[PDB]
């Protein structure tokens, strides 16, 4: 999260680290929402490599030892049918994780909140955006779980000629584009937050951002609407 501020540790008690196996150690590569005690949403992008996963949850800085993290491998991964990975832009940009193990729910795990099916943000709407990824464009990743204030830009603006033009659908969100907070590599799969009736659900899963770099002006950071999944989402925790 480039422009964000350090979290409180209790903020944001769905956020769950996504990590790899890298030699001897594991390493963050990108964020996800806990939806259900053994159920993780991410984006399809971050499972296109064939690497083994792990996900942390209670996590809050990623090179010291919280006293709050419990660490349980993905058992299955189902992403959508639809997903075409050198198609970002073509959506369907979205993946659910089973996990190994139940998670133990507590102040610093919590199932993340969805919104119901259909609701669409109205502009401007207050976000937060929350994860670990760099914070600078080609920077380094953030040790401590980071936040950033990034409004909804609704539809019609994000899909005009100056802002993100066809490439954007009606099945994402777009949030940001002040050209000082955006989402960056390593926030990915991770959550954009939504005050609505007094209670944050989880709007959206992060998904691309320019390749012109993180924080541009009139390039709000992409994310998958979350409502326009819902019934997907059902299916594949009924059906699994
Ligand atoms: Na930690």
């Amino acid at each position: 999260v480039v422009g964000g501020t350090e979290a409180q540790r209790n903020s944001w008690p769905s956020q769950i680290s996504l990590q790899y196996r890298s030699g001897s150690s594991w390493a963050h590569t990108c964020g996800g929402t806990l939806i259900r005690q053994n159920w993780v949403m991410t984006a399809a992008h971050c499972v296109d490599r064939e690497l083994t996963f792990r996900v942390v949850v209670g996590e809050h800085n990623l090179n010291q030892n919280n006293g709050t993290e419990q660490y349980v491998g993905v058992q299955k991964i189902v992403v959508h049918p639809y997903w075409n990975t050198d198609d970002v832009a073509a959506g369907y940009d979205i993946a659910l994780l089973r996990l190994a193990q139940s998670v133990t729910l507590n102040s610093y795990v919590q199932l993340g909140v969805l919104p119901r099916a259909g609701t669409i943000l109205a502009n401007n709407s207050p976000c937060y955006i929350t994860g670990w990824g760099l914070t600078r464009t080609n920077g380094q990743l953030a040790q401590t779980l980071q936040q950033a204030y990034l409004p909804t830009v609704d539809y019609a603006i994000c899909s005009s000629s100056s802002y993100w033009g066809s490439t954007v659908k009606n099945s994402m969100v777009c949030a940001g584009g002040d050209g000082v907070r955006s989402g960056c590599q390593g926030d990915s799969g991770g959550p954009l937050h939504c005050l609505v009736n007094g209670q944050y659900a989880v709007h959206g899963v992060t998904s691309f951002v320019s390749r012109l770099g993180c924080n541009v002006t009139r390039k709000p950071t992409v994310f998958t609407r979350v409502s326009a999944y819902i019934s997907w989402i059902n299916n594949v925790i009924a059906s699994n």
